[PDB]
């Protein structure tokens, strides 16, 4: 598709700070503009400027593409790259270019159509021998950085722009590895005839004879407008020159400083719930992890191993030291989980993948499968050597009890990770509210004094201590015959039908909360 | 002085990968040498082998200084920096730097000569503006990564070498700041006589034009050998002509591809914690660790609050939590210290800084007072609130158990952190031991099984309890004459003595296991 941008006398008055006083070019499809310029000046915010991300009073000046006031209707055919590429580490870069082919394209297709077109990008970006293995990140053994550069172009190859604003994709790589990421774009405005438009920081003498246009700003009023080939022949004939061998970008950089609709939404779940899964038991099934449940499931199951229902103090702490490992637990492994992935959120969310709702969902439907094996798998081992109450009717409501209040605390890490999106200063936060929900929970305090009794309501360890107890003893009432106390601790308190009731109103309470949280960022 | 460096056939066999097959060349007392490379060629392997950091059976040929055998006489007059500069984030560049001048310069000397030759350094290599702020890192508000680099310069301007190997002191920072990062690295070489030899990454047209020597090797067999201004002039001579303007560099860097005693140590100790002690109240001083404590300050001295000690049960929850809160939390935060400074040691320990008993000792004094300063304003506010056994005489004696508690349980997590020398695999087993220490406390079991009895003897958390309680009770015999139970709870176990004895056997044997730990890095 012919896309002419050109862009008449842009400004900028940002805070007050004069960026641009000016810009003015022509980009044509089969035109492999460059921007070059020097260190902060003016290149990131022409490209934002030019790919639209920027807007509102401080933008003035027509920004015309084809000759066209900028809607979203001429935002189709843009794609603008971004400089950090924020891909999931866990995924295949078939796995990360399909996922994506599922989101963004339109819905009106076919499965297998948005499934080779994420395999024709592959075969064309040069990414077809590293397909079948995982993208990684600093810690995890993955691909190049030169091939995490060509799937984040790839992510905007799948709206099929003509229009590619690349913002430096050669910053932070080799030297014959952003010489082959070059003849790939120069080949995108050569062979396909798309219009690409790229900021390369600090070229290459081959990278440079591989620009066709290059428009050269010092500070904001566009020195040079024209084809790289002839950049020196421009200012030879002004008036500069270089006095020794340059690479001819480097002469011009110097002088540039001056030195001289609901199925639409229950399969955007179904793709975010699929693509979010390996990243769900990499969390939940971390080495790590399961070794501090392994130990604690040995050292809760010899402590108390073959323990007596008589001994009802022995039985109050065990039933306490579970409430407390299991609220400690999940309330603070889902408290990194959205600060972790606010990056990818924005800038998918703002692509037209998702929009928040089937986004937060994938993260709840999710983790409520994940972290669901882990205690499972701890009150299975530690119910037949800890001798608690035989029968498969008090088995499973201890499992029921304690399942719904792994999940009801984990709700507590979404809220408070969500409304302070840091993952430090919401991870000290929600070790003071569960130290506030242990100390009342019934177990330390029995002698609570009038005024702080409105603190044991709201806790979230109170409601699974109070059923476990009664579970394992019940309303007192039989103990007391083999017995010959257990009143203050055993019985008197809310029941076990308000004490389940609380306990989904801290499921759902905690994730409408969560979610009213992510709703301004 | 003049050092006159050259090297005759220079072989390396590593793990079998031949890569040096090659090397000679002659440096000179003002020959500004840069040896100019590809990727992992040969570039940081041939900068060790010349300063003599890497040696053994796989070093093969003379390495000769002034013609001269390498021994550690011609090694005071080396200074080889690292790439990764590894300063201390929280002093200022007059601090980082006179206290290394105090460290690594010869004793024999006066405190101001040793406080001058830090600072001609200063205002030499162009730090002087810049140098009443923090260094920082990537989270502290501090220097720039072009002044970062000119810090660890000083660190090696400070032995006064005449060799001086820079290990590609370009790589990561601008270009109007590696730019004038080299002319003071040339104006060394002809200013003041130095003999630099320095590795760049990827140079720039002047940066080129401003190398003395130039010394390029493809692969290990040195295809250049001369100086950079005559680096065209022997190519051309051969075969090799660029067919595009290109910059010097860049023409070779793809032709190398083929593309065409007492009083010693005692002052080492006070240098050691007088610097270390801006790390160690950012440590203990944290704002999320200041608000950990006083939010369990609110909390346990309103839940607690005007507590009777009649109240046997509720009193014994009271001194547990404060043996579970001062066990968990300094043993946590101990386990990060000698993980986050073993780059920091290993480089300053192996340049005679110190040698590991002095930087240890400093570790330990210097976390022996910034960690007792929470616990002491805690058990201030939560003993008269909370109401405790009132007198000087039992407040005393409950806050020299306590300092002491956290003191021997921080010692835990200086052992861990040392044996497991990975700041995360060591906090996982850190709070798996500290999980077995609270359960065989003596609060949660009381029946514990017969061959569970030998875990408790050995847990820290167990000597703290057992000594807060007879503080508060004593060895029972006057709350019975108030009650009218409690022999199985606050009577009949090991002593106060006892438990005195071991919480210093636990003090100092955790903290030789520490240094015991720290002795094959």
């Amino acid at each position: 598709f012919p896309i002419t941008l050109k862009f008449v006398d842009v400004c900028y008055r940002v805070k007050e700070r004069t960026i641009l006083s000016g810009v003015t070019g022509m980009i044509s499809p089969g035109e492999f503009m460059a921007v070059l310029g020097p260190s902060g000046s003016g290149k990131s915010t022409l490209l934002n400027a030019v790919a639209g991300r920027l807007h509102g009073s401080n933008l003035t000046g027509k920004i015309l593409i084809n000759d066209g006031k900028i809607t979203k209707q001429t935002l189709k055919r843009t794609g603008f790259v971004a400089q950090d590429d924020l891909l999931y580490p866990h995924l295949t870069v078939r796995e990360t270019l399909v996922f994506v082919a599922l989101l963004r394209l339109p819905r009106s297709l076919t499965r297998d159509v948005k499934l080779r077109a994420a395999e024709s990008v592959i075969s064309e970006l040069g990414l077809t021998k590293c397909e079948n293995t995982v993208v990684g990140n600093t810690f995890i053994r993955g691909i190049s950085g030169g091939e995490r550069k060509r799937v984040s172009i790839a992510h905007e190859l799948l709206i099929n722009p003509s229009l590619l604003v690349l913002d430096e994709p050669t910053s932070g790589l080799d030297a014959t590895a952003a010489l082959r990421l070059v003849q790939t774009l120069a080949g995108l405005a050569h062979g396909k005839g798309k219009t690409v438009v790229t900021s390369i920081h600090q070229p290459s003498s081959r990278v440079f004879q591989m620009f066709d246009t290059v428009l050269l700003l010092s500070e904001g009023k566009c020195l040079f407008v024209g084809k790289g080939r002839d950049a020196m022949a421009y200012f030879e004939s002004v008036g500069f020159s270089p006095a020794f061998p340059m690479n001819p970008a480097d002469f011009l950089l110097d002088l540039a400083n001056g030195v001289c609709c609901i199925a639409t939404w229950f399969s955007q779940l179904c793709i975010l719930l699929h693509r979010l899964l390996k990243e769900r038991r990499h969390e939940s099934f971390d080495l790590l992890r399961i070794f501090q449940v392994v130990a604690a499931s040995i050292l809760c199951g010899l402590m108390w191993w073959h323990s007596d229902y008589r001994d009802v103090h022995d039985r109050l702490g065990l039933l306490f030291f579970i409430s407390i490992f299991w609220g400690v637990l999940p309330s603070f492994n889902a408290v990194f989980t959205f600060p972790q992935e606010r990056a990818i959120f924005t800038r998918e969310r703002a692509s037209g993948m998702y929009t928040l709702s089937s986004y937060f969902m994938a993260h709840v439907l999710g983790s409520l499968s994940m972290e669901l094996v882990l205690p499972a798998s701890f009150l299975t081992f530690t119910y037949w050597m800890v001798y608690l109450r035989p029968g498969i009717v008090p088995f499973l409501l201890t499992l029921s009890v304690l399942l719904l209040y792994v999940l009801a605390s984990q709700g507590l890490g979404l809220a408070l990770g969500a409304a302070i999106m840091d993952a430090k200063k919401a991870s000290t936060i929600v070790t003071v509210t569960m130290l506030a929900f242990v100390l009342t929970g019934g177990y330390y305090v029995n002698k609570v004094p009038s005024g702080m009794v409105w603190m044991k309501y709201v806790s979230t360890t109170f409601y699974c201590y109070r059923l476990l107890v009664a579970i394992q003893y019940g309303s007192g009432e039989e103990i007391l015959r083999m017995l010959g106390f257990v009143e203050e601790e055993v019985i008197g308190d809310v029941g076990m039908w308000t004490s389940v009731g609380v306990l989904f109103l801290m499921f759902f309470g905690y994730r409408v909360l969560a979610y009213l949280a992510l709703r301004r960022i």
